[PDB]
DNA sequence: ATGCCTACCACACC
DNA sequence: GTGTGGTAGGA
């Protein structure tokens, strides 16, 4: 209520061919806009211009359309998913750590443990099954900086929204966050040798963007690939190329259509 | 013409 | 030691 208000008082501030949707926004309200009124299955995608800075600009259309002119790499560079607030969507993971000031840090195994207390919280918690198999791993690190994402592919389960998977996990890693059952491997040091999570918890946040699978930020090179120890293989179909099924599995806003869907919420 | 909002501190207040 | 409130900085 007091999301929406803030919403558009910052917009007044600021204020024959085939089938094809290209739309572009100066602005992420106008995008979200259009989505409504667009009777196709649309989403916003945002764009960082040459700018140095972290300025956006968003795109509408449908996954087919943006993976056609994007899995070549050769265009839209630098791209992100917008995660809709009040959207249902999947369990995620931003996962990011110093090497220099952690040398004793294996992430590879990290991960790995990470995965295990994740699926029996959600086992305990939800009664929800799942294991390493049902998580993409993307890597985009370098010399400097350990980064991976991960995007749980739960079997018709998905969260309220982005905001509740944050009070999950803040439930969940509350032992890790005193520390700033064992759950000291999350703890890491950055540059300045301050103590934080394994787990970046500032990535719940309303309309946080998500680096797409493939692209990498304006300033770096490195783009978000599969890790080579990623355990989660999408169903091969003869209609669409592998590729494609990872980007879909990668999105962390495209919630699978079930008919007998579980929406998990969790309070604060 | 990007969005978002927590960690941090200064200040009452008890 | 609780309670707001007001802002700069990172994602
Ligand atoms: N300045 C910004 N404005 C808007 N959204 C941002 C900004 N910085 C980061 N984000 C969003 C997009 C990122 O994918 C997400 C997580 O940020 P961050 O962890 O710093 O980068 P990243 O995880 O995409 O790559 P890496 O962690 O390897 O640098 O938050
Ligand atoms: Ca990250
Ligand atoms: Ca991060």
């Amino acid at each position: 209520m007091n999301r929406k208000w803030e919403a558009k008082l910052k917009q007044i501030e600021e204020r024959e061919e085939p089938p094809s949707i290209w739309r572009l926004f100066h602005r992420q309200a106008q995008a979200f806009n259009f989505v409504k009124s667009c009777k196709e299955d649309v989403h916003v995608f945002a764009l960082e211009c040459k700018v140095g800075d972290g300025q956006r600009i968003y795109l509408v259309t449908t996954y087919a359309e943006f993976w056609f002119y994007y899995k070549s790499r050769k265009n839209l560079l630098h791209c992100y998913e917008v995660i809709p607030e009040n959207a249902v969507c999947k369990l995620y993971f931003d996962l990011e750590f110093n090497k220099p000031a952690n040398p004793g840090a294996d992430g590879k195994k990290m991960v790995a443990l990470l995965i295990e207390y994740v699926c029996k919280a959600l086992q305990e918690l939800y009664g929800v099954n799942c294991s390493a198999e049902d998580v993409l791993n993307l890597d985009s690190s370098t010399d400097e900086k350990f980064s991976r994402h991960l995007i749980f592919q739960l079997h018709d389960v998905a969260f309220k929204d982005n905001i509740h998977v944050g009070n999950f996990l803040r439930k969940i890693l509350q032992p890790a966050l005193d520390l700033l059952p064992d759950l000291s491997f999350l703890v890491v040091k950055n540059n300045m040798g301050e103590k934080h999570l394994f787990v970046d918890l500032g990535v719940y946040t309303r309309n946080r963007n998500f680096r797409l699978y493939k692209s990498s930020k304006i300033g770096k090179r490195v783009a978000l690939e599969v890790t080579e120890d990623n355990k989660f293989f999408p169903i091969q179909s003869k209609d669409v190329s592998d590729e494609y099924q990872y980007f879909l599995s990668s999105l962390v806003s495209n919630v699978r259509f079930s008919d007998t869907l579980r929406i998990l919420t969790c309070e604060p």
